[PDB]
């Protein structure tokens, strides 16, 4: 079983803590966690490619995607390894994070240790936006708070 | 070559941004990078087995050390792998760092990719203080600023 851990901070008042559990095995991975003052609505969530915060969010590049998919949602056939999804943030910007993906891996190749996962501004359409950057970025807009995802026990 | 980064910030103002990159997969690793805000002086400077951030430098756990070895030196046949030595703070608090390691690396089952980079507040003795502290710490004391290393470009 492997464990991984990701604080999220960024340049505003956003912060959050994301728990991973990759039961002895590679299969799905379980994501679980809480993420604090987020307006209400829908915010993008994804695996960007580094795990390089030297200039904040925007040095983790783009979304991680080894297999040069266009993204999409979670449960689409084609999207990015990265590509979580939404959470939601209720009236009080509380997010519940409960996610279970079995793309991303804790070990070997979509292995997503060492890499930021971020939070954003807007709701990611999941590539059905119709545009250029729906099936890019799903248009989810600025990156509000990211971290680089470390080894935990 | 692959790269690596890690931010290095604490409770305090000592900050840094060290950088990493290893041609080969067997091949030593290049650690370069400068931390500023320290005493001047000899301080610790090791991998911690655990990229979790979430109660600071606290959470990061023990020194990386898969093959159960004592604590040492960088030169020491006998260390852990995250055993890095001292880096040297000037008059000014600038900590410049230049070092070249073998036994780390950013692949494999010495790979430090998601683990913690700390410096420490005092002096490392390399292992040979004489006491458990030595061959355990190197009796480096508190941890002053670490970061996860992630993957860069
Ligand atoms: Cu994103
Ligand atoms: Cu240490
Ligand atoms: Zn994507
Ligand atoms: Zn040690």
């Amino acid at each position: 079983a492997t464990k991984a851990v990701c604080v999220l901070k960024g340049d505003g008042p956003v912060q959050g803590i994301i728990n991973f559990e990759q039961k002895e095995s590679n299969g799905p991975v379980k994501v679980w966690g809480s993420i604090k003052r987020l307006t209400e609505g829908l915010h993008g969530f994804h695996v960007h490619e580094f795990g390089d915060n030297t200039a904040g969010c925007t040095s983790a590049g783009p979304h991680f995607n080894p297999l040069s998919r266009k993204h999409g949602g979670p449960k689409d056939e084609e999207r990015h390894v990265g590509d979580l999804g939404n959470v939601t943030a209720d009236k009080d910007g509380v997010a519940d994070v409960s996610i279970e993906d079995s793309v991303i891996s804790l070990s070997g190749d979509h292995c997503i240790i060492g890499r930021t996962l971020v939070v954003h501004e807007k709701a990611d359409d999941l590539g059905k936006g119709g545009n250029e950057e729906s099936t890019k970025t799903g248009n989810a807009g600025s990156r509000l708070a990211c971290g680089v995802i470390g080894i935990a026990q």
